[PDB]
C-alpha cells in the first residue's frame, strides 16, 4: 500500500465522523418532531376531533346558559349591576355536558375516592385512555415504557365547601393535588418517563409541549403526551372578572372585531401524543402532523403586571423562526392568541404584521384566524386546542372561517395587505409548495409561547375471527353494538376490522368472539352478543382472570378417525399441507400408498377400515394439527398420550424424529394387523372389574374412576358381557379386529424388537409425562423395549391427568380430528384437587374438518385466557380505525 | 504544492471541525454548570446561608410550637383523640419568624395588593433580590437580560376565608396564582428568560433544577434562577395527616433511626443562582460548586398511588451517574430523601446498597445523612435546602453530622458496609481525590429526582469614597450603619469595601456619600449619617429623581488663581500631571518657564502677579481638570467661557489644537502686559449703569439681573466708585492693571491679529455656546478676528446660562480651582423656566485643593443624579462581600 491510500483512508473515516456528528448536532438541536393523535373533551357534547372539525368548518358556537346540575345557586347569583358584590352580570359561557360522569370500576378507583376526586383528573383519565387508543397502539403495550407526562392544569376550588368528612386514606389531598393529576396517569397506564404538572396561565398548555420537545430530543422519553385540562367546579372566575368588567356582556370572543370587550370563557380538556419522526417511520406509526420549532420568553418590565408587550412577542416569533432554520415566507397561516380583548388585539396584529406582513408577497398574504371565536377560551388547554386546530386543517386541507370578522377593527392599518383574516373557508390543498402554519400563547403573568407546525411527509372470502373484551357485561354488549354499527357500512374492509380488534386493542376479561365469513353473519353474532342471547355456533363468550395458561396436548388413540377428514385444511393450510407432505415423503420408503391420497379419497387409495391405514394416517394428522397449534403461538408446557399417540407425543415434546416415530407405527401396525379376526376389546369400579374378571383370564385401560376398557379372547368377552348386561352398567363395544394390551402381544415381541432395535432417542424440550410409568421421563428412556411395555401394559389415563392438574395445570387440549377424551379429562379435573378454572377444548369435529371449526376451537380456547396470535390468520390485512371504549358512567359529586 | 500538501490541508480542515463539532456536542449534553449565588429563609430566625452552616455543624433544631400570630384559634384546634374529626394531635412544627412581614414600597405595591400577596411571593421577592446582591451583581444591570427563573410552589389557602370586596384591579385573583409567583419576580427584577412554575409534590425544586440546566445548556438562558417556597398559611395540612396518623407525635424527623415514625413539617424559602461554569469564568464571577447531572423518572405502576418504589430509584441513580459519564466509586457521599418514615427509609436504604455500595471500596464507605432531620420537612423547598447542606459543606470542607441516630434501624443490614451513617461530623478536606456528592428527592406523586454535584475547580493610604444608597431615610441609616459596623472589624478591608458599594449594589433614590483614608473617619461619618445630622464636612446627603444629567462646562475668568493650587494633583492624578506637561510642552518655543515650576513653586519661577504668567497657568488648569473630569466618565453636553476662558473651553469642544490655544493665549497675554497701568475695572441693574455711565466714555460684562462688571480709566472710575458709594450698594474693586473690554483695546488689533492669523480651526464635537453672540457656533466660524470681538465686546454670561438652562440642561460645573461664579449660576437658574432641580458645583476650593476636595465635589454632583465611575478611583482593589438591603417590614395579613 502506497502512502496516498492510507492519507485517503484516515480522511475518509473523519469525513465519516463528521458528517455524524453533525447529524447528532442536528438530532440534539432540531429534530423533527411528529404527531400521533389526539384527543379532546369541549363544550356542546363536542368529544371527537370530528365533530370539532365540522362544528368549524360550519362555523357554530357551543355558547349555552349556566349549568344546573353543579349545585349552583343560579338566582343570588345573577345581577345586572356590575358593581353589586357577589354577582356576575353574565350568564352565558362555554360548558361541558357530563361533567360529572365517570365509570370508576374501569379504573379501579372505589366510590368514595371517586367522589372526593376532582372532575379533572377523571376527564384526563378517561381522554388519555383515548388517546393512547387513537394513535392505534394497545395501552397495555406502554407498561414500563419511558413515556412522559406533561400537563397543565389549576385548582377551580373543587369541594372546598364541602364540611371536612372522615378520610383515613387522605383522599382530600390526592383528590385535588395538581400534581396528582399526571401522577394518576402514569400509575394506571403504568409509564416511568417524568411527569410533570406546570402551571403558567393561559399559555400553560404549550409550555407543557416545548419542555415536551426536548425531552424527546435528549432521548430520554420515546413517548410524550402532552395537553391541558380546565373544568371550574365554581362560579368564582366568572364573579372575580366581572368585579374588573372584563367579560363580554353576550360572552363571545369577538377576536379583531369592532365590537371587542372582553373574555368569553369554556372548560374543555385536550390532550396530542408525540414521538419524534424517524422513531415513528421504524415503528410504523401514522403521522398527522409534524412540529419544527419553538420558543419561549418573558414581556419583562411591562406597563403593569398585565399588559402585553408588542416587542416580546416579536422577539419570541424571530426566535422560534430561527431556531428551526426557516424564513418568514415560509409560513401560511397563523392561529392567533384574538382572546378578544380590547387592548390586546392591535398589539398582536401590529406584531404580525411587523414579523410576517413586512416584505410579504403581494399574492400570498398570511391568513390570520382564531379558534377562540368558536369554542371559547379554555385558559390552561387554549394553545393546544388551537394546535389542533391546525392539525385537522392540514388534514382536511382547509382553513376555517373566523366568526364575528365582518368589520375588521380600524386600529390595525391592513391597508398594508400583509395579513389577511379568513371572512370565509378557504382551501389549503396539498401541492408542491410546503404547508406550514404557526400558533401562539401569551399568559396573562407574562410568558409567551410561539410554535411553528408543517404538513406531514407524503405517504377474499376466507375465514374472518372478530375477538372483543370489556371489563363488564354491559361495556361488552355495548361494544359489540358498536361494531356492528361500524360494520354495517359498505367501506368497512372485514379483514382490516379484524386485524384491528385482533392488534390495537387491549384484552380484559369479559371476552366474546365471533368467527365469520360475511358481514351479515358478523353483525347477526354482534346482536345477540348484545342482546345477550348467544344461540349461534359462531359466537362463543367468557370471562376470565389471568393472561396466561399452562396448556397440556392429549393425543388419544382410536376413535376420532372419519373418512375425508382434513380433505379443507390441505388446501386452507400450507403449514398442515407441507407437515403432511413431509410425513408422506419420510414415509415413502415403506409403502406406496400416500396419506395425502387417503384424506382426498383419491383414486386407487386404502380405506379408513384397516389398522396398518388408520395408525399411520392418525398419527400424520395429529402431528399436523399439533405443529398448526404451535403456529398460532400456542406451545405446549407438557405432551400426554393415550396409547401410540404417545408415539406422536414423543414427535412434538422433540425426543423421537419424524423416521423413526413412521417406522415404529408402520411396524407396529403391521405386525398388529397380522392377529386380524383374534380378539376384542370393550368398554365399562377398577376393583370390582377385576373381581368380576377373576373367573376369566382375558383390563386394558383406566380412564376415570368409572371408565374401563377390557380385552381378550372373543368367546370369554360374550360370556362376559352377557353376565354384565343381567347386573347392570352397558357394555358398549368397540370396532377393532385384534385385543390389546392382553398377553395375546407376548408372541410378536421378538420380532417387534429385530425390527425396532435401531432407533436413537434424544434429549426432550418438553415436559413428557408418561402413561406408561407415570412420571417425567429423560428422552433416552424411550427405547424399543419401552414400545413393548407401551403397548403390552396397561393405560393409566385419569392417574396422569390428576397428576398433571395438582401439579398446576389448568389448560387441556387434545390434539385429534374429532374429541373423544375431553368428558373422561373434564370429569377428572372436577374431582381433582387442582385449579378449579380449567379449560378443555378439542381441535375438530366429526362434522366441520373446516379452518372455520378449528377457528372456533381456538376462540373457545382465547376467551379463556389462552393466548392467540390471531394476526396470523389475517394475512396481508393492513388495521382499521375503530371506536373508543364505551364507558359505564355515574354521578360522582361531593354538595355543600 | 504538492499533492501531499493539499491533503494534509484538507485532513487538518477536518479534523478541526471533528474537534469542535465533538466539543459542540459535550456542550449540548453535558456541560458543566455552576452555582454562583444562594439564598434562604427558614425556621428559628435563620434567614442566611451561613446561619443555617452554624447550626446544622452545631447540631441544632428548629422545633417549635404553632405561631400565635396567624389568627388560629389553637384552643379548639389541638386535642389528643386521633379519630375526633377537625383536630390535630401534634403541637410542633417548624415555622418562620416574620411570616406577616414585607417591606410594600421598595418593590412598588401598595398596601391594599400588598394585603391581598400570597407571603409566599412577598418572600421569595426579599429572597430573589438577597440572592442577586449575594452573587456580587448590580440588580439593576439585569434588566434586559435573559434571565430565566424556575420555582416549585403550590397553594395553601390564603385568603379563602375572608370576605370578597371592591378589587377592581384583580388582586384577589393575581395575588394567590402560583404563575404570578414567578411572573411578579420577572415583571419586578425586568427580567426576559423563560418564566416557569411546577409542582410535583416533595421533589419540585430539583425537576425546576433539571428544567433550568436544560434551558442553560440549550442556550435559551443567561443566567437562571431556581429554588422553591413553601408556608402554611392554615393548619390544613396538620388536621389532615393527622387523620391519617402520618406525623410524628413528637414531630422530629427521625431519618434512618429506629423511632421513626412519621412526618415532621416545616415552612422554608430557597434560591439559587445558575449559569454555565464557563461564562461564569469568562465574566469573573464566584463559583461554589457545579452541577454534573441530574435524571428524572417515575415509579410507574407501583404497589399503591402514594408507595415507594427502589427499582425506579435505582434506575435513576444509574441514569443520573450515566448522564455525565461517572461511576459509584466516585461519589463520597449523599443526602438521601429520609423523612422519618418507617416504610420508606428502609426502600431508600436498600436502594442505595445496590448501586453504590456493591463492589463499594473497604476503605470508604459511602456517607449517609439527611437535612430533614434538623430543620424538619420543607415540602415544596425540601430538594433545594439539601443542595444547599452540600454547598456548605464543600466551601466549610465538612461533612455535618445528622440527628436521632443513636441506634440504627434494625430492618436494613449494614453488615455489607459500603454505606454508613454520618454519627459524628467528618473531615473532609480538599485533597487529591475529587470530592463529588449526589442529592436525592422522591415525590409522592412518584416523580423521582437525583443530582450530583463536585466541588469548584482550583483558583496604600491614598483617599477612598464609600457610597450609600436607599429608597428611604431609615433604610440609609440602617445601611450606614450595618457599614460602619463591617469597617469596624480589624480584618475590614477599606478599598474593598468601598469598590464592593461602587460596583456591586444599585444606585437608588436617596443617596449619601463619605470621603476618607482611614477606617476611623469612615466610621465616623457613617455614624453621623445614621444620626440623621450631615453636620461634618467630609460627608454629604441629597435625594435624586433620574440617573442621567444634560451636563454643562463654565470656564470662569480671572479671580480663581492663587499660590499652591494644584501642588497635590500633580502627584496623586497621572492624567492631570500628564495634560499639565503636554501643555509645558506645546508652550516651549514661546516662552521659558514651565507652569509646573509655578505650580510647585520652584525657585526661579516668576509670581503670580504678572499678567503674562497668570493666564496661561489657569489656562492649563483649566484643560486639566477638564480632562479629569472626563477620565471619571462625565462627558460634557456643552461648554461656555467668560473671557479668555472660552480660549481653553474651545480646547475641551475640540476647536483648537493645544498648540493654537497656547498661542492665542500668550499673545493675548503679552498684548495685555503692553497696557499695564493704563486702566481699571470694578463690580457693580444693566439699564441702571447704562443711564448712569452716559457722561463719561469707557460697561464690560453682565454676571446677571443686579450683578454688572465695568471698566475704564482710573480717574473715571473712581468718580464712579464715588458717585455709587454715596448712593447706595458697593462696587468692589479687581486686582488688575489695565481696562478690557474697552475702547482702549483697539490699540493693538492689527499686531494681534497679524501674529496670530495662522490658526485652523476644526469642526466642534460638542456644542459651544458662545457667550459673545448668544447662540451656538461651529468651529470654523471662531477666527482670529471672532477672538479679536470676543477679547473687545461686552460679555451676556446671564443670557447663556439662562438659555442653555431653558433648553433642558440642568447640570453645570464650574472646572476652576476655585468657585467664582456658582453664585450667580445659581440665582441665574433661579429665575429661569427650565428645571428646578438643577445643580451647580465646583471643583476646588481656596482652602484645599487635594484629590479629596476634588472627590468631594464629585460626591455632591454624584448625590444628585451625575453619574460617575468610581472604580478608577480605585484601581487594582479587590472587592468585599457585604451585607443585603435593610428592609423595613410592616404587618400585611389578610384575617378571618
Amino acid at each position: 500500500v502506497t502512502d496516498s491510500e492510507k492519507v485517503a483512508e484516515y480522511l475518509r473515516r473523519a469525513t465519516l465522523d463528521l458528517r455524524a456528528a453533525r447529524q447528532r448536532i442536528r438530532e440534539l438541536e432540531s429534530d423533527p418532531i411528529a404527531i400521533v393523535s389526539m384527543a379532546c373533551r369541549l363544550p356542546g357534547g363536542v368529544n371527537t376531533p370530528q365533530r370539532l372539525w365540522e362544528l368549524l368548518r360550519e362555523g357554530g358556537e357551543t355558547l349555552s346558559g349556566f349549568p344546573t346540575d353543579r349545585g349552583w345557586d343560579l338566582a343570588r347569583l345573577h345581577h345586572p349591576d356590575p358593581d353589586n358584590p357577589g354577582t356576575s352580570y353574565v350568564d352565558k359561557g362555554g360548558f361541558l355536558d357530563d361533567a360529572a360522569g365517570f365509570d370508576a370500576e374501569f379504573f379501579g378507583v372505589s366510590p368514595r375516592e371517586a367522589a372526593a376526586m376532582d372532575p379533572q383528573q377523571r376527564l384526563l383519565l378517561e381522554t388519555s385512555w383515548e388517546l393512547v387508543e387513537n394513535a392505534g397502539i394497545d395501552p397495555h403495550s406502554l407498561r414500563g415504557t419511558a413515556t412522559g407526562v406533561f400537563l397543565g392544569v389549576a385548582k377551580f376550588g373543587y369541594g372546598e365547601d364541602t364540611a371536612a368528612a372522615e378520610d383515613v386514606e387522605g383522599y382530600s389531598v390526592t383528590g385535588v393535588a395538581p400534581a396528582v393529576a399526571s401522577g394518576r396517569i402514569s400509575y394506571t397506564m403504568g409509564l416511568e418517563g417524568p411527569s410533570i404538572s406546570v402551571d403558567t396561565a393561559c399559555s400553560s398548555s404549550l409550555v407543557a409541549l416545548h419542555l415536551a420537545v426536548e425531552s424527546l430530543r435528549k432521548g430520554e422519553s420515546s413517548m410524550a403526551v402532552v395537553g391541558g385540562a380546565a373544568v371550574m367546579a365554581t362560579p368564582g372566575v366568572f364573579v372575580d372578572f366581572s368585579r374588573q368588567r372584563a367579560l363580554a356582556a353576550d360572552g363571545r370572543s369577538k377576536a379583531f372585531g369592532a365590537g371587542a370587550d372582553g373574555f368569553g370563557f369554556s372548560e374543555g380538556v385536550t390532550l396530542v401524543l408525540l414521538e419524534r419522526l424517524s422513531e415513528a417511520r421504524r415503528n410504523g406509526h401514522e403521522v398527522l402532523a409534524v412540529v419544527r420549532g419553538s420558543a419561549l420568553n418573558q414581556d419583562g418590565a411591562s406597563n403593569g403586571l398585565s399588559a402585553p408587550s408588542g416587542p416580546a412577542q416579536r422577539r419570541v416569533i424571530r426566535q422560534a423562526l430561527e431556531s428551526c432554520g426557516l424564513e418568514p415566507g415560509d409560513v401560511d397561516a397563523v392561529e392567533a392568541h384574538g382572546t378578544g380583548t380590547a387592548l390586546g388585539d392591535p398589539i398582536e396584529a401590529n406584531a404580525l404584521l411587523d414579523t410576517y406582513g413586512r416584505d410579504r408577497d403581494a399574492d400570498r398574504p398570511l391568513w390570520l384566524g382564531s379558534v377562540k371565536s368558536n369554542i371559547g377560551h379554555t385558559q390552561a388547554a387554549a394553545g393546544v386546542t388551537g394546535l389542533l386546530k391546525v392539525v385537522l386543517a392540514l388534514r382536511n386541507g382547509e382553513l376555517p372561517a373566523t366568526l364575528h370578522v365582518e368589520e375588521p377593527t380600524p386600529h390595525v392599518d391592513w391597508s398594508s395587505g400583509g395579513v389577511a383574516l379568513l371572512a370565509g373557508n378557504q382551501p389549503w390543498r396539498r401541492g408542491e409548495r410546503t404547508r406550514r402554519a404557526a400558533v401562539s400563547a401569551f399568559g396573562i403573568s407574562g410568558t409567551n409561547a410561539h410554535v411553528i407546525v408543517e404538513e406531514a411527509p407524503e405517504r377474499d372470502g376466507r375465514p374472518v375471527p372478530l375477538v372483543v373484551s370489556a371489563r363488564s357485561t354491559a361495556a361488552l354488549r355495548a361494544q359489540a353494538a358498536q361494531i356492528a354499527e361500524l360494520l354495517e357500512r359498505p367501506d368497512a374492509d372485514l379483514a382490516g376490522v379484524g386485524l384491528g380488534l385482533a392488534t390495537t386493542r387491549a384484552r380484559h376479561e369479559h371476552r366474546a368472539a365471533v368467527v365469520a365469513s360475511t358481514r351479515e353473519e358478523a353483525v347477526r353474532g354482534l346482536r345477540e352478543i348484545a342482546a345477550g342471547a348467544a344461540t349461534a355456533d359462531a359466537v362463543v363468550e367468557g370471562v376470565t382472570e389471568v393472561d396466561g395458561r399452562n396448556v397440556v396436548f392429549l393425543f388419544p388413540g382410536q376413535g376420532s378417525q372419519w373418512a375425508g377428514m382434513g380433505a379443507e385444511l390441505l388446501s386452507s393450510s400450507p403449514v398442515f399441507a407441507g407437515k403432511i407432505r413431509a410425513c408422506d415423503e419420510s414415509m415413502a420408503p415403506m409403502q406406496d400408498w400416500k396419506v395425502s391420497d387417503v384424506l382426498r379419497q383419491a383414486p386407487g387409495a386404502p380405506g379408513l377400515d384397516r389398522v396398518d391405514v388408520v395408525q399411520p394416517v392418525l398419527f400424520a394428522v395429529m402431528v399436523s394439527l399439533a405443529e398448526l397449534w404451535r403456529s398460532y403461538g400456542v406451545e405446549p408446557a407438557a405432551v400426554v398420550g393415550h396409547s401410540q399417540g404417545e408415539i406422536a407425543a414423543a414427535h412434538v415434546a422433540g425426543a423421537l424424529t419424524l423416521e423413526d416415530a413412521a417406522k415404529l407405527v408402520v411396524g407396529r401396525s403391521r405386525l398388529m394387523r397380522s392377529l386380524s379376526g383374534e380378539g376384542g376389546m370393550a368398554a365399562v369400579g377398577e376393583a370390582a372389574v377385576r373381581e368380576r374378571l377373576r373367573p376369566w383370564q382375558d383390563v386394558a385401560a383406566v380412564n376415570g374412576p368409572r371408565s374401563v376398557v377390557v380385552s381378550g379372547e372373543p368367546g370369554a368377552l360374550r360370556a362376559f358381557s352377557e353376565d354384565c348386561a343381567a347386573e347392570g352398567i352397558r357394555v358398549r363395544d368397540i370396532d377393532v379386529d385384534y385385543a390389546s394390551h392382553s398377553p395375546q402381544i407376548e408372541r410378536v415381541r421378538e420380532e417387534l424388537l429385530e425390527t425396532t432395535g435401531d432407533i436413537a432417542p434424544r434429549p426432550a424440550r418438553v415436559t413428557f409425562h408418561s402413561t406408561v410409568e407415570s412420571r417425567s421421563m429423560d428422552g433416552t428412556e424411550l427405547d424399543a423395549r419401552y414400545w413393548y411395555r407401551n403397548l403390552r401394559e396397561t393405560v393409566r389415563f385419569a392417574d396422569a391427568v390428576t397428576r398433571l392438574a395438582e401439579s398446576g395445570y389448568d389448560a387441556f387440549i387434545e390434539v385429534s380430528p374429532h374429541p373423544v377424551v375431553v368428558q373422561a379429562v373434564e370429569e377428572a379435573v372436577e374431582e381433582a384437587d387442582g385449579a378449579e378454572d380449567a379449560v378443555v377444548v378439542g381441535s375438530l369435529h366429526r362434522d366441520g374438518g373446516d379452518l372455520s371449526a378449528f377457528l372456533r376451537s381456538m376462540a373457545t380456547a382465547h376467551v379463556s385466557g389462552v393466548d392467540i396470535r390471531w394476526d396470523v390468520a389475517l394475512p396481508g390485512a393492513a388495521p382499521f380505525a375503530l371506536p373508543t371504549y364505551p364507558f359505564q358512567r355515574k354521578r360522582y359529586w361531593l354538595q355543600p
